[PDB]
Protein backbone atom coordinates (compact mmCIF):
# COMPACT_ATOMS: atom_id res chain seq x y z
CA UNK A 1 0.00 0.00 0.00
CA UNK A 2 3.03 2.37 1.08
CA UNK A 3 5.23 0.60 -0.57
CA UNK A 4 8.37 1.39 1.68
CA UNK A 5 11.69 1.70 0.46
CA UNK A 6 13.51 -0.83 2.70
CA UNK A 7 10.76 -3.38 1.64
CA UNK A 8 11.45 -2.98 -1.70
CA UNK A 9 15.45 -3.26 -1.58
CA UNK A 10 15.22 -6.23 0.88
CA UNK A 11 12.78 -7.97 -1.81
CA UNK A 12 15.37 -6.95 -4.47
CA UNK A 13 18.33 -8.97 -2.68
CA UNK A 14 15.76 -11.65 -2.24
CA UNK A 15 15.11 -12.04 -5.66
CA UNK A 16 18.93 -11.66 -6.91
CA UNK A 17 19.76 -14.28 -3.71
CA UNK A 18 17.33 -16.88 -5.34
CA UNK A 19 19.49 -16.59 -8.60
CA UNK A 20 22.78 -17.78 -6.76
CA UNK A 21 24.71 -19.82 -4.10
CA UNK A 22 24.74 -17.99 -1.07
CA UNK A 23 24.27 -19.01 2.75
CA UNK A 24 21.25 -18.26 4.91
CA UNK A 25 23.01 -16.19 7.82
CA UNK A 26 24.99 -14.05 4.92
CA UNK A 27 21.63 -13.33 3.20
CA UNK A 28 20.13 -12.40 7.23
CA UNK A 29 23.03 -10.04 7.67
CA UNK A 30 22.82 -8.70 4.00
CA UNK A 31 19.34 -7.52 4.93
CA UNK A 32 20.32 -5.63 7.92
CA UNK A 33 22.18 -2.57 8.36
CA UNK A 34 25.11 -2.86 10.15
CA UNK A 35 25.01 0.55 12.14
CA UNK A 36 22.02 3.31 11.76
CA UNK A 37 22.58 6.16 13.76
CA UNK A 38 19.72 9.26 14.21
CA UNK A 39 20.91 12.44 15.66
CA UNK A 40 19.74 15.73 16.56
CA UNK A 41 20.62 18.78 14.72
CA UNK A 42 20.24 22.27 16.41
CA UNK A 43 20.90 25.19 14.79
CA UNK A 44 20.37 28.95 15.56
CA UNK A 45 17.62 30.41 13.44
CA UNK A 46 18.38 34.15 11.84
CA UNK A 47 15.90 35.43 13.83
CA UNK A 48 17.42 33.59 16.86
CA UNK A 49 15.31 31.21 17.84
CA UNK A 50 16.68 27.74 18.10
CA UNK A 51 15.21 24.94 15.42
CA UNK A 52 15.86 20.95 16.22
CA UNK A 53 15.83 19.13 12.99
CA UNK A 54 16.38 14.86 12.49
CA UNK A 55 19.15 13.77 10.93
CA UNK A 56 20.21 9.94 9.61
CA UNK A 57 23.90 8.62 8.44
CA UNK A 58 22.96 4.66 7.69
CA UNK A 59 25.92 2.24 7.45
CA UNK A 60 25.04 -0.45 5.64
CA UNK A 61 28.03 -2.82 5.41
CA UNK A 62 31.77 -2.35 5.33
CA UNK A 63 32.86 -5.55 4.91
CA UNK A 64 34.99 -4.12 1.89
CA UNK A 65 35.85 -1.22 3.54
CA UNK A 66 34.83 2.24 4.84
CA UNK A 67 31.38 3.08 3.96
CA UNK A 68 30.35 5.56 1.04
CA UNK A 69 27.09 7.52 0.31
CA UNK A 70 25.76 10.98 -0.21
CA UNK A 71 23.72 13.31 2.26
CA UNK A 72 20.26 14.10 1.20
CA UNK A 73 18.38 17.45 2.55
CA UNK A 74 14.79 16.72 1.51
CA UNK A 75 11.52 17.57 3.69
CA UNK A 76 9.96 14.19 2.93
CA UNK A 77 13.28 12.34 3.71
CA UNK A 78 12.59 8.91 6.17
CA UNK A 79 15.03 6.90 7.73
CA UNK A 80 13.58 4.01 5.64
CA UNK A 81 14.64 5.68 2.61
CA UNK A 82 18.12 6.21 3.77
CA UNK A 83 18.24 2.46 4.50
CA UNK A 84 17.10 1.89 1.47
CA UNK A 85 19.91 3.72 -0.58
CA UNK A 86 22.33 3.11 1.65
CA UNK A 87 21.85 -1.40 0.89
CA UNK A 88 21.94 0.10 -2.84
CA UNK A 89 25.03 2.18 -3.08
CA UNK A 90 26.85 -1.27 -1.16
CA UNK A 91 25.96 -2.87 -4.88
CA UNK A 92 27.45 0.29 -6.27
CA UNK A 93 30.15 0.19 -4.77
CA UNK A 94 30.20 -3.74 -4.94
CA UNK A 95 29.83 -4.04 -8.98
CA UNK A 96 32.72 -1.48 -9.60
CA UNK A 97 35.13 -3.35 -7.64
CA UNK A 98 35.86 -0.17 -4.73
CA UNK A 99 37.57 -0.90 -1.27
CA UNK A 100 34.03 0.32 -0.40
CA UNK A 101 30.98 -0.50 1.67
CA UNK A 102 27.21 1.18 1.61
CA UNK A 103 25.99 4.54 3.45
CA UNK A 104 23.83 7.32 3.24
CA UNK A 105 22.85 10.03 5.09
CA UNK A 106 19.82 12.84 5.42
CA UNK A 107 18.20 15.71 6.98
CA UNK A 108 14.54 16.03 7.04
CA UNK A 109 14.94 19.86 6.24
CA UNK A 110 13.59 21.98 3.22
CA UNK A 111 16.58 23.94 2.23
CA UNK A 112 14.93 26.30 -0.32
CA UNK A 113 13.43 28.05 2.89
CA UNK A 114 16.91 28.25 4.45
CA UNK A 115 19.52 31.21 4.15
CA UNK A 116 23.10 30.99 3.15
CA UNK A 117 24.09 31.20 6.69
CA UNK A 118 21.59 28.85 8.39
CA UNK A 119 22.50 26.11 5.51
CA UNK A 120 26.43 26.14 6.78
CA UNK A 121 24.87 25.90 10.53
CA UNK A 122 23.32 23.07 9.45
CA UNK A 123 26.06 21.59 8.06
CA UNK A 124 28.66 22.09 10.62
CA UNK A 125 25.98 20.65 13.50
CA UNK A 126 25.04 17.78 11.27
CA UNK A 127 29.17 17.19 11.45
CA UNK A 128 29.17 18.01 15.11
CA UNK A 129 26.42 15.19 15.69
CA UNK A 130 27.85 12.82 13.33
CA UNK A 131 31.56 13.05 13.81
CA UNK A 132 31.52 9.71 16.03
CA UNK A 133 30.69 7.65 13.34
CA UNK A 134 32.74 9.35 10.33
CA UNK A 135 36.03 10.10 9.01
CA UNK A 136 38.20 9.04 6.40
CA UNK A 137 38.96 5.54 6.75
CA UNK A 138 35.79 4.80 8.34
CA UNK A 139 32.82 7.09 6.70
CA UNK A 140 32.97 9.11 3.64
CA UNK A 141 29.98 11.43 2.85
CA UNK A 142 29.18 12.72 -0.29
CA UNK A 143 26.90 15.25 -2.23
CA UNK A 144 23.29 14.22 -2.77
CA UNK A 145 20.01 15.70 -3.48
CA UNK A 146 20.04 19.37 -2.92
CA UNK A 147 23.18 19.26 -1.75
CA UNK A 148 26.36 21.19 -3.40
CA UNK A 149 29.92 20.95 -2.94
CA UNK A 150 29.44 24.15 -0.74
CA UNK A 151 28.26 22.12 1.59
CA UNK A 152 30.82 19.82 1.48
CA UNK A 153 33.61 22.56 1.84
CA UNK A 154 31.49 23.67 5.25
CA UNK A 155 30.99 19.61 6.14
CA UNK A 156 34.79 19.09 5.87
CA UNK A 157 35.90 22.51 7.74
CA UNK A 158 34.04 21.25 10.52
CA UNK A 159 35.42 17.89 10.25
CA UNK A 160 38.85 19.49 10.63
CA UNK A 161 38.10 21.75 13.15
CA UNK A 162 37.12 19.04 15.47
CA UNK A 163 39.69 16.64 14.66
CA UNK A 164 42.78 19.24 15.10
CA UNK A 165 44.29 18.46 11.92
CA UNK A 166 45.22 15.00 12.96
CA UNK A 167 45.42 13.32 9.87
CA UNK A 168 43.57 13.50 6.47
CA UNK A 169 41.18 15.96 7.49
CA UNK A 170 40.16 16.35 2.91
CA UNK A 171 39.39 12.85 2.51
CA UNK A 172 36.45 12.40 5.33
CA UNK A 173 34.06 14.02 2.08
CA UNK A 174 33.93 14.33 -1.02
CA UNK A 175 32.49 16.23 -3.68
CA UNK A 176 34.02 19.38 -2.05
CA UNK A 177 35.76 22.54 -4.31
CA UNK A 178 38.33 22.80 -5.90
CA UNK A 179 40.36 24.73 -3.82
CA UNK A 180 40.15 22.49 -0.79
CA UNK A 181 40.90 18.93 -1.55
CA UNK A 182 38.76 18.65 -4.52
CA UNK A 183 38.68 16.66 -7.63
CA UNK A 184 39.13 16.96 -11.47
CA UNK A 185 35.98 15.73 -13.96
CA UNK A 186 33.60 15.93 -10.46
CA UNK A 187 30.92 17.87 -12.26
CA UNK A 188 30.51 15.57 -15.33
CA UNK A 189 31.41 12.47 -13.50
CA UNK A 190 27.75 10.71 -13.93
CA UNK A 191 27.18 11.58 -17.47
CA UNK A 192 30.78 10.19 -18.35
CA UNK A 193 30.61 6.96 -16.90
CA UNK A 194 26.80 6.44 -18.80
CA UNK A 195 28.72 7.16 -21.70
CA UNK A 196 31.20 4.43 -21.36
CA UNK A 197 28.71 1.97 -20.61
CA UNK A 198 26.35 3.12 -23.61
CA UNK A 199 29.50 2.82 -25.62
CA UNK A 200 30.72 -0.66 -24.44
CA UNK A 201 26.86 -1.60 -24.73
CA UNK A 202 26.72 -0.78 -28.34
CA UNK A 203 30.14 -2.58 -28.69
CA UNK A 204 28.71 -5.90 -27.51
CA UNK A 205 25.53 -5.63 -29.66
CA UNK A 206 27.87 -4.90 -32.69
CA UNK A 207 26.20 -1.94 -33.59
CA UNK A 208 28.20 1.59 -34.29
CA UNK A 209 26.97 4.55 -32.38
CA UNK A 210 28.50 7.12 -35.00
CA UNK A 211 25.51 9.37 -36.42
CA UNK A 212 23.00 7.25 -33.96
CA UNK A 213 20.10 8.82 -32.31
CA UNK A 214 19.62 9.34 -28.33
CA UNK A 215 16.84 10.55 -26.78
CA UNK A 216 17.09 11.49 -22.95
CA UNK A 217 14.68 11.91 -20.35
CA UNK A 218 15.39 15.07 -18.20
CA UNK A 219 17.36 17.69 -18.61
CA UNK A 220 18.97 18.27 -15.08
CA UNK A 221 22.53 18.42 -14.42
CA UNK A 222 22.98 14.08 -15.52
CA UNK A 223 20.80 14.40 -18.35
CA UNK A 224 22.43 17.69 -20.01
CA UNK A 225 26.02 16.63 -19.44
CA UNK A 226 24.79 12.13 -20.99
CA UNK A 227 23.37 14.54 -23.82
CA UNK A 228 26.17 16.46 -24.43
CA UNK A 229 29.00 13.87 -24.18
CA UNK A 230 27.14 11.59 -26.22
CA UNK A 231 26.89 14.14 -29.38
CA UNK A 232 30.77 15.09 -28.86
CA UNK A 233 32.61 11.77 -27.58
CA UNK A 234 29.79 9.09 -29.42
CA UNK A 235 28.93 11.16 -32.31
CA UNK A 236 25.52 10.60 -31.92
CA UNK A 237 22.64 12.81 -32.71
CA UNK A 238 20.84 14.09 -29.92
CA UNK A 239 17.25 14.01 -31.35
CA UNK A 240 14.68 14.25 -28.00
CA UNK A 241 15.17 16.03 -24.71
CA UNK A 242 12.54 16.49 -22.04
CA UNK A 243 11.63 18.05 -18.12
CA UNK A 244 9.15 17.59 -15.54
CA UNK A 245 7.24 20.63 -17.64
CA UNK A 246 8.00 19.25 -21.38
CA UNK A 247 9.84 17.77 -23.97
CA UNK A 248 11.28 18.01 -27.61
CA UNK A 249 11.56 16.33 -30.48
CA UNK A 250 13.66 17.13 -33.67
CA UNK A 251 14.32 14.78 -36.30
CA UNK A 252 17.76 16.74 -37.12
CA UNK A 253 19.17 16.63 -33.73
CA UNK A 254 19.41 19.06 -31.37
CA UNK A 255 22.51 21.03 -29.81
CA UNK A 256 22.69 20.52 -26.09
CA UNK A 257 24.38 24.11 -25.28
CA UNK A 258 21.25 25.90 -27.38
CA UNK A 259 18.64 23.94 -24.99
CA UNK A 260 20.71 24.31 -21.83
CA UNK A 261 20.59 28.47 -22.67
CA UNK A 262 17.31 27.91 -23.11
CA UNK A 263 15.96 26.58 -20.06
CA UNK A 264 18.57 28.86 -18.17
CA UNK A 265 16.89 31.81 -19.84
CA UNK A 266 13.08 30.63 -19.65
CA UNK A 267 12.93 28.30 -16.92
CA UNK A 268 12.15 24.93 -18.97
CA UNK A 269 12.66 23.62 -22.20
CA UNK A 270 9.82 24.10 -23.38
CA UNK A 271 8.70 25.82 -26.51
CA UNK A 272 12.40 25.64 -27.91
CA UNK A 273 12.69 27.33 -31.24
CA UNK A 274 12.36 25.36 -34.47
CA UNK A 275 11.58 22.27 -32.64
CA UNK A 276 8.51 20.32 -32.14
CA UNK A 277 6.84 20.12 -28.09
CA UNK A 278 5.66 16.56 -26.77
CA UNK A 279 6.14 15.43 -23.78
CA UNK A 280 7.49 12.00 -21.67
CA UNK A 281 5.00 9.89 -22.63
CA UNK A 282 5.22 9.85 -25.98
CA UNK A 283 8.97 10.66 -25.49
CA UNK A 284 9.96 7.29 -24.20
CA UNK A 285 8.37 5.61 -27.21
CA UNK A 286 10.44 7.82 -29.93
CA UNK A 287 12.23 5.46 -32.44
CA UNK A 288 15.95 5.92 -31.15
CA UNK A 289 18.70 3.85 -30.28
CA UNK A 290 20.09 4.54 -26.57
CA UNK A 291 17.08 5.86 -24.44
CA UNK A 292 18.56 7.44 -21.19
CA UNK A 293 16.11 8.43 -18.46
CA UNK A 294 17.87 11.03 -16.26
CA UNK A 295 14.54 12.17 -14.05
CA UNK A 296 12.12 11.14 -11.39
CA UNK A 297 12.15 7.26 -10.92
CA UNK A 298 9.68 5.07 -12.63
CA UNK A 299 8.92 6.20 -15.50
CA UNK A 300 8.87 2.96 -17.79
CA UNK A 301 5.94 0.13 -16.13
CA UNK A 302 3.62 -2.42 -18.36
CA UNK A 303 1.55 0.42 -19.15
CA UNK A 304 4.51 1.35 -21.77
CA UNK A 305 7.02 -1.39 -21.60
CA UNK A 306 5.78 -2.56 -24.76
CA UNK A 307 5.72 0.30 -26.88
CA UNK A 308 9.97 1.05 -26.10
CA UNK A 309 12.14 1.21 -29.57
CA UNK A 310 15.19 1.84 -27.60
CA UNK A 311 18.01 -0.60 -28.75
CA UNK A 312 20.00 0.26 -25.44
CA UNK A 313 18.23 1.57 -21.78
CA UNK A 314 20.80 3.38 -20.00
CA UNK A 315 19.17 3.87 -16.40
CA UNK A 316 20.73 6.67 -15.50
CA UNK A 317 18.02 7.75 -12.84
CA UNK A 318 17.89 5.80 -9.94
CA UNK A 319 16.03 3.14 -10.68
CA UNK A 320 13.17 4.50 -13.56
CA UNK A 321 12.09 0.58 -14.63
CA UNK A 322 9.98 -1.68 -12.86
CA UNK A 323 10.55 -5.16 -12.29
CA UNK A 324 7.74 -6.15 -15.02
CA UNK A 325 9.47 -3.56 -17.49
CA UNK A 326 12.29 -5.27 -17.29
CA UNK A 327 10.78 -8.49 -18.14
CA UNK A 328 9.04 -7.14 -20.97
CA UNK A 329 12.06 -5.24 -22.85
CA UNK A 330 14.35 -8.27 -22.31
CA UNK A 331 11.37 -10.12 -23.88
CA UNK A 332 11.63 -7.67 -26.31
CA UNK A 333 15.43 -8.61 -26.97
CA UNK A 334 16.80 -4.37 -25.59
CA UNK A 335 19.63 -4.53 -23.62
CA UNK A 336 19.07 -3.05 -20.53
CA UNK A 337 22.08 -1.21 -18.13
CA UNK A 338 21.34 -1.36 -14.52
CA UNK A 339 20.35 1.65 -12.25
CA UNK A 340 23.13 1.31 -9.59
CA UNK A 341 25.54 0.14 -13.02
CA UNK A 342 25.11 3.03 -15.04
CA UNK A 343 25.14 5.64 -12.58
CA UNK A 344 28.38 4.59 -11.01
CA UNK A 345 30.77 7.22 -12.72
CA UNK A 346 29.93 9.97 -9.65
CA UNK A 347 30.84 7.17 -7.36
CA UNK A 348 33.92 6.40 -8.99
CA UNK A 349 35.44 10.06 -9.39
CA UNK A 350 34.23 10.08 -5.72
CA UNK A 351 36.42 7.33 -5.11
CA UNK A 352 39.29 8.98 -7.21
CA UNK A 353 39.13 12.10 -4.96
CA UNK A 354 39.46 10.12 -1.88
CA UNK A 355 42.45 8.57 -3.41
CA UNK A 356 44.17 11.60 -4.40
CA UNK A 357 43.03 13.26 -0.68
CA UNK A 358 44.47 10.56 1.12
CA UNK A 359 47.74 10.26 -1.12
CA UNK A 360 47.94 13.33 -0.63
CA UNK A 361 48.90 14.13 -4.77
CA UNK A 362 46.27 15.15 -6.98
CA UNK A 363 46.21 13.77 -10.81
CA UNK A 364 44.56 15.73 -13.86
CA UNK A 365 41.81 15.74 -15.84
CA UNK A 366 43.20 12.99 -18.39
CA UNK A 367 44.20 10.82 -15.82
CA UNK A 368 40.70 10.57 -14.11
CA UNK A 369 38.76 10.02 -17.31
CA UNK A 370 41.08 6.93 -17.89
CA UNK A 371 40.40 5.50 -15.17
CA UNK A 372 37.15 5.98 -14.82
CA UNK A 373 36.71 4.51 -18.63
CA UNK A 374 39.39 1.69 -17.33
CA UNK A 375 36.95 0.93 -13.76
CA UNK A 376 33.32 1.58 -16.09
CA UNK A 377 34.78 -0.54 -19.20
CA UNK A 378 35.66 -3.71 -16.41
CA UNK A 379 32.61 -3.67 -14.45
CA UNK A 380 30.24 -3.14 -17.86
CA UNK A 381 32.32 -6.21 -19.35
CA UNK A 382 32.08 -8.49 -16.13
CA UNK A 383 28.28 -7.82 -15.60
CA UNK A 384 27.69 -8.84 -19.29
CA UNK A 385 29.74 -11.92 -18.84
CA UNK A 386 27.72 -12.77 -16.03
CA UNK A 387 24.53 -11.84 -18.14
CA UNK A 388 25.77 -14.15 -20.98
CA UNK A 389 26.73 -16.92 -18.77
CA UNK A 390 23.67 -17.20 -16.13
CA UNK A 391 21.55 -16.73 -19.04
CA UNK A 392 19.64 -14.13 -16.95
CA UNK A 393 18.59 -10.60 -16.33
CA UNK A 394 21.04 -7.52 -16.50
CA UNK A 395 20.08 -6.08 -13.63
CA UNK A 396 20.50 -9.81 -11.88
CA UNK A 397 23.71 -10.22 -13.13
CA UNK A 398 24.95 -6.99 -11.76
CA UNK A 399 22.89 -8.12 -8.25
CA UNK A 400 25.07 -11.06 -8.65
CA UNK A 401 28.53 -9.61 -9.39
CA UNK A 402 28.17 -6.93 -6.20
CA UNK A 403 26.30 -9.51 -3.61
CA UNK A 404 29.17 -12.44 -4.18
CA UNK A 405 31.53 -9.70 -3.66
CA UNK A 406 30.53 -8.47 -0.56
CA UNK A 407 29.59 -12.08 0.10
CA UNK A 408 33.14 -13.12 -0.97
CA UNK A 409 34.63 -10.13 1.29
CA UNK A 410 32.27 -10.99 4.55
CA UNK A 411 33.90 -14.77 4.08
CA UNK A 412 36.86 -13.69 4.15
CA UNK A 413 36.91 -11.57 7.55
CA UNK A 414 34.99 -14.45 9.31
CA UNK A 415 32.08 -12.73 9.66
CA UNK A 416 29.99 -15.59 8.11
CA UNK A 417 31.07 -19.11 8.74
CA UNK A 418 29.14 -20.31 5.82
C1 LIG B 1 21.11 15.78 -7.52
C2 LIG B 1 20.87 14.56 -8.39
O1 LIG B 1 21.26 14.77 -9.71
P1 LIG B 1 20.14 14.94 -10.79
O2 LIG B 1 20.67 15.83 -11.94
O3 LIG B 1 19.71 13.56 -11.32
O4 LIG B 1 18.90 15.66 -10.13
P2 LIG B 1 18.24 16.93 -10.76
O5 LIG B 1 19.28 18.04 -11.05
O6 LIG B 1 17.16 17.48 -9.80
O7 LIG B 1 17.50 16.56 -12.11
C3 LIG B 1 16.11 16.66 -12.18
C4 LIG B 1 15.68 16.65 -13.64
O8 LIG B 1 14.63 15.74 -13.84
C5 LIG B 1 13.50 16.56 -14.05
N1 LIG B 1 12.33 16.04 -13.37
C6 LIG B 1 11.99 16.00 -11.95
N2 LIG B 1 10.74 15.37 -11.88
C7 LIG B 1 10.36 15.05 -13.23
C8 LIG B 1 9.26 14.44 -13.70
N3 LIG B 1 8.22 14.00 -12.81
N4 LIG B 1 9.15 14.27 -14.93
C9 LIG B 1 10.00 14.61 -15.87
N5 LIG B 1 11.20 15.26 -15.50
C10 LIG B 1 11.31 15.45 -14.08
C11 LIG B 1 13.83 17.95 -13.63
O9 LIG B 1 13.12 18.90 -14.33
P3 LIG B 1 12.84 20.33 -13.74
O10 LIG B 1 14.08 20.86 -13.05
O11 LIG B 1 12.46 21.26 -14.86
O12 LIG B 1 11.70 20.28 -12.76
C12 LIG B 1 15.22 18.01 -14.04
O13 LIG B 1 15.29 18.16 -15.41
N1 LIG C 1 25.46 9.61 -3.47
C1 LIG C 1 26.20 9.88 -4.69
C2 LIG C 1 27.65 10.26 -4.36
C3 LIG C 1 28.66 9.16 -4.64
C4 LIG C 1 29.23 8.55 -3.37
O1 LIG C 1 28.46 7.92 -2.62
O2 LIG C 1 30.44 8.72 -3.13
C5 LIG C 1 26.17 8.68 -5.63
O3 LIG C 1 25.75 7.61 -5.21
O4 LIG C 1 26.58 8.84 -6.79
Amino acid sequence: VEIDPFEMAVKQLERAAQYMDISEEALEWLKKPMRIVEVSVPIEMDDGSVKVFTGFRVQHNWARGPTKGGIRWHPAETLSTVKALATWMTWKVAVVDLPYGGGKGGIIVNPKELSEREQERLARAYIRAVYDVIGPWTDIPAPDVYTNPKIMGWMMDEYETIMRRKGPAFGVITGKPLSIGGSLGRGTATAQGAIFTIREAAKALGIDLKGKKIAVQGYGNAGYYTAKLAKEQLGMTVVAVSDSRGGIYNPDGLDPDEVLKWKREHGSVKDFPGATNITNEELLELEVDVLAPAAIEEVITEKNADNIKAKIVAEVANGPVTPEADDILREKGILQIPDFLCNAGGVTVSYFEWVQNINGYYWTEEEVREKLDKKMTKAFWEVYNTHKDKNIHMRDAAYVVAVSRVYQAMKDRGWVKK
